Order: C-alpha cells, then sequence, then structure tokens
C-alpha cells in the first residue's frame, strides 16, 4: 500500500545498511565452525543440464565438507547431460527430485527443486547456491552462514556481488517493484541472487514460490514474516554479470511479477507473456508449493 | 484481476492483430487529406534540449503544414540550448509551458508537456512526435493518422518500429506487466512508444501521468475507457533502438510502475527508487494533471 513516511533517500541511508550488510566479511572457516554450536549445516546446488559448470562449483566446497559444511548435495532435476555423473565425480551427493520427495509427482522449475531439498537435507541451516555460476569463489558458503551462526535474529542472509571496474531483470523489474510494494527491501542489493542460506525453521515454513519466483519470494515471504532485521546480505566477491538472452528475461520478468504479486495482494491476471517479431508465448504458475510442515507425518522419510 | 478465460495463446492469435494493426500501411498524403472532412490535424514534438535532432525531426514534417498538417508545434519544456531557434528556423511554431498555459506554473516532465499542448493546439487530432529522433521518416504523420481519419471508432494509434535484421523497459517491464494488469494490451508492440496520434474528444477527457508515466497511462486510460478496438498500432519503418544508460531506465521503470499501478488500483507505496554502488536516488510521481476538460471555461485562451 502507501507509505507516505517513508523516502527514497531514507533507504539510502537505512541503519539496516550497517548492522545487516557486510560489505566486507572476514569471518574464517575455524571460528565459523566453532560458533555452529550443534547446528548442522546442508549445501544444495539445484542442477538442470549443468554439465560444464556443476563439478567446479561442487569442488570450491568440497574442502567443506566433514567440517563446517555437513551435507553437500546436487539436487538433478531431470538433467539429460552428464551433469549428475560429473557432480558425484566432484565428490557431492546427488539426488533426484524423485528420490528427494517420491510421493509428489515433479513440476518444473527451480523452485520445485528447492522446495524439495527441503525433504532430502537435515542440516538446520540450508545454503543454496547456482551450480552455472563460472567463477565460484570457496568462501562462498562461509560467508553465508555468517551471520546465521554469529549475528543474533538473521535468518536469511543473501549474498551479493559488487560488479567490477548488472542484471537487468533485477535493476529494472526486481528491486523498482519492490520499491512501490514492498520499499524496505530495496535496501537489498541483489534480491534474485542463487546464492543465499536460511534457517530450517523459516524454510520450512514458507511457500515455495515455482520457476523463476523462488528467490524473491522467499525474500519477501521472510520480511512479512519476520521483518527486515531477520535479513542479512554479505559480499560474496567480484563476479561479472553472465549473459542471457531479451526473450528468457521476459519471461523471467513474468514470473518474478506473478510471484511478487501473489505475496502483495495484487492479482494477478495469470496471463502468460506473448512476445512478437512472429508470435512467442510463455507461462507464467499462479500456485506454490505449500510449506514443507505442512506435508509433515505423512512422508515416508520424516522430517 | 484474475483473467484465467484468457491464454498467452489466444493473445498471440488475437483478431485485433488483424483489422486494428497495419504492419505495411499504403495509404497516401493525398488520399488522406482527402479524408480529413473537414477535422484538422495538429503535431505536436515536446522537446527539453535537443538542439541536434528538433531541426531535422521537424523538417520531416514541415512540408505536410497547410496540407494534410493544419499546426506544427514544438512544445519547449525549458530547454537552455538552442532548441527553440532551431525549431524555429525548421519551420515550426515554438510555444513554451508557460505560453502553454499560462494560469499554472509548470511540473518538470514529459506528461506535463503534452498536457500544456492541448490547450495550445487546436487540431480534431493530435500527433505527438519526439523530437529525440535521429532518423526521422516523413511518412510518420500519415501513418498515424491512417486509421483515425479511414477506420472507423479507432481513437488513439500507436506507432510502432520493427527491429532491424529492443527497449528493456518495454520488453521486461511495460509489457510483462500488462500481461499481469490488462492482458488484452500486451497485443500492442510498443506501449511506451513517443509516436501517437489521438482524437482531441479522447485527450481532453483523461488525465495525463507525469513524466515517464504519461505514454502507457494514455495507452491504460484509452483502454479503459474505450475497450481495444477504440485502439490501432502502424509500423513506421525500421528504426534501430539507441542507447540509454541503465540508471536512467531504473528510474523511468519506476515511473511506469507507478503510473500502471495508479490505473490499475494497486497501492503504490510512492517510494522513489535507490540504486547502490554509494547510494543513488530518484522519485516517483503519483499525481496525474486532470483531464484538460476540467479547465474548460476558466482559461483565458479558450478550449
Ligand atoms: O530464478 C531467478 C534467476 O535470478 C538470476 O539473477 C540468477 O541467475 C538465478 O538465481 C535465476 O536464474
Ligand atoms: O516516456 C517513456 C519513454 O519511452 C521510450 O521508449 C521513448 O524513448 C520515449 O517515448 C520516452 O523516453
Ligand atoms: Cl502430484
Ligand atoms: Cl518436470
Ligand atoms: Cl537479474
Ligand atoms: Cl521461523
Ligand atoms: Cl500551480
Ligand atoms: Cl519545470
Ligand atoms: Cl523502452
Ligand atoms: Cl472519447
Amino acid at each position: 500500500t502507501l507509505v507516505p513516511d517513508l523516502t527514497a533517500t531514507d533507504l539510502a541511508r537505512h541503519r539496516w545498511l550497517t548492522d545487516n550488510s557486510w560489505t566486507r566479511p572476514t569471518w574464517t572457516v575455524a571460528e565459523l565452525e566453532a560458533a555452529k554450536a550443534g547446528r548442522t549445516i546442508s549445501v544444495v546446488l539445484p542442477a538442470l543440464n549443468e554439465e560444464e559448470t556443476v563439478g567446479g562449483v561442487v569442488e570450491t566446497i568440497r574442502p567443506l565438507l566433514g567440517g563446517l559444511v555437513d551435507e553437500l548435495i546436487v539436487l538433478d532435476s531431470g538433467s539429460t547431460d552428464d551433469t549428475e555423473i560429473r557432480a558425484m565425480a566432484a565428490g557431492a551427493r546427488v539426488i533426484s527430485r524423485e528420490v528427494a520427495l517420491p510421493e509428489v509427482a515433479p513440476q518444473p522449475g527451480k523452485g520445485e527443486v528447492l522446495w524439495r531439498s527441503l525433504a532430502a537435507t537435515t542440516g538446520d541451516i540450508i545454503v543454496f547456491i547456482d551450480s552455472d555460476l563460472i567463477d565460484p569463489d570457496p568462501m562462498f558458503v562461509p560467508k553465508l552462514v555468517g551471520p546465521l551462526l554469529l549475528s543474533e535474529g538473521v535468518h536469511l542472509v543473501k549474498g551479493f556481488y559488487r560488479r567490477p571496474l548488472g542484471g537487468r531483470v533485477t535493476e529494472l523489474v526486481a528491486r523498482p517493484l519492490l520499491a512501490a510494494l514492498r520499499p524496505e527491501l530495496t535496501c537489498v542489493l541483489q534480491p534474485l541472487g542463487g546464492e543465499y542460506a536460511g534457517t530450517r525453521e523459516l524454510l520450512m515454513s514458507v511457500p515455495f514460490a515455482p520457476g523463476y519466483g523462488v528467490e524473491i519470494g522467499l525474500l519477501v515471504d521472510t520480511y512479512d514474516r519476520l521483518g527486515l532485521d531477520a535479513i542479512a546480505q554479505v559480499n560474496l566477491g567480484v563476479r561479472a554479470h553472465r549473459n542471457r538472452p531479451l526473450t528468457d528475461l521476459a519471461a523471467m520478468s513474468r514470473q518474478v511479477i506473478a510471484t511478487l504479486f501473489s505475496r502483495c495482494g495484487v492479482p494477478d491476471s495469470g496471463v502468460g507473456l506473448t512476445q512478437f517479431f512472429s508470435p512467442r508465448t510463455s507461462e507464467v504458475s499462479l500456485v506454490d508449493r505449500p510449506p514443507m510442515n505442512t506435508l509433515r507425518g505423512k512422508l515416508a522419510a520424516a522430517l
């Protein structure tokens, strides 16, 4: 709704940008493992036909397994290339969507994959890392769990990259719509980012938007449920932005809008996006997977 | 709201794409002047510091003055370069915002300029043409007034350019939000386009969004008031897309969203867009100029 007591200048100076945003994280793996205090950490890589990059991402994280990281899983979304064998050969456990939750038939999309990994993992903390990253740095996982292990009351950590010496959906769609609908969340540098960590308590109890909606849906549901102070962001390093075609970005934008409208009380038409020059159509989903807590008691493998 | 009776495939095949969309207009200036039937035509060029291009745009239209076109005006928005003298030297009449409507102090933005030109022009038909166009073709005005003069019941004509052998705000923001909020309007190729014509009756009776909202606001208000059949589009030729910086586009996108939310019953926060890396803020307007018919009777120069 209408928030005339908040201005763009207020946001640019917001205290949250100081206490909850680490622009130069300096934690070490030893002291983070020290602060685990009995909490376990699961790392999850969603993967659909990522044979060229998945091993390289797994390798940057594998030295943490058995120490800081307790579980390192690639959640395979029906890949037909060599994603699975290469992930296993890089030291990761690979789980299909069917094995993660066999009672429910798989739907397409990233959100489905991450939702199912809630049922396949056991960590009190779950880190998500895209498996298409070309230049993954081995400090990703430690910088994402920093605030969850040390700071009090953080439940979601979004990892951002500073741009070198620009994601267009993020800059033109996600952040401006957040300015209009959830203005405090414009403090989050990269709301659509694929690198983030969250507590199991939180993630088990919110729905999962399907497809490309999942990241922004999780951000907005966390904010609505727990306030801005429950969210943090950390600099993961200097990744430069990878190229995608505008037609991909247009359909992705449509789903980002539907997922945001869904959480912000805005009635979405449900009509997919047509593109011309001729016609090219795409589809949008308006139904989330319900909170995974909903399925408790009724699974062969317990939660 | 929710429109489950309409699909993206329905839109890609919509009859409107046939009867109201001219992909190869063939009208001639002589037969269009023939069909004027006593209606006059005003052409308006909004202009803020456009000294390099304004004359070139005026010249492509000046041969029509006294024939098809009855008025050729550049509405100067406070330019400090040589926009005014160069427009006059190219054969156009130049009118400041103050001279167009002296009772009301000028607000910044394109929408303000076009709204004020309603009070400075007299044509039953008004054509708007951006004054920053690098390669303007002299068939622009004739192709825009085609449907208004010949076809029945058209009241708004949007001119589109086919891309050579892509506006990012149009493709990622305006068209996807229209898919969610006014799905029929995704049939319009370039909703944000600066080249369009409309009947005086229509334009006098709708508000004018300020700033970068004006084009999409006029499209949506026309659609709501008169239905899709009152709108047409025509191919103006092969213009390639000109470059703008993403930071411009981000603020422009924010205002497009606010203008669309305003017309579609969506409560906009009114908070401007902040951008980081640090902070850079911009502002958004939530107040339109009311329909110009509102001011009738109360102006020194009559309407
Ligand atoms: O699903 C949303 C999309 O956001 C993008 O910025 C990232 O590349 C991915 O996390 C994903 O493809
Ligand atoms: O105001 C909206 C903007 O739309 C853009 O596509 C055009 O270049 C102009 O008509 C304007 O700058
Ligand atoms: Cl099912
Ligand atoms: Cl599937
Ligand atoms: Cl992006
Ligand atoms: Cl919680
Ligand atoms: Cl005033
Ligand atoms: Cl001004
Ligand atoms: Cl554009
Ligand atoms: Cl009318």
